[PDB]
RNA sequence: UGCAUGU
């Protein structure tokens, strides 16, 4: 064998607080820690209120997204929905 | 800025 079964990939993660950066998703994901990369699509004003993290293949990063997927942070729920990419 | 599958 010469590649990995399980590798991870990309997670749409929506409804942020506008005050989130890439690091902020990285460290709380991080929690679970499962993160290759972070992608917030942010606008001049702020975080345009979505990001991008990959991180998603096994059992434990389906769970993970459960988890996250209505956590209450700064007073908001996150929506972490499964990814296109990019093209629908 | 509450923009909704990508900076």
């Amino acid at each position: 064998n010469t590649e990995n079964k399980s590798q991870p990939k990309r997670l749409h993660v929506s409804n942020i607080p506008f005050r989130f950066r890439d690091p902020d998703l990285r460290q709380m994901f991080g929690q679970f820690g499962k993160i290759l990369d972070v992608e917030i699509i942010f606008n001049e004003r702020g975080s345009k209120g979505f990001g991008f993290v990959t991180f998603e293949n096994s059992a434990d990063a389906d769970r993970a997204r459960e988890k996250l997927h209505g956590t209450v942070v700064e007073g908001r729920k996150i929506e972490v929905n499964n990814a296109t990419a990019r093209v629908m």
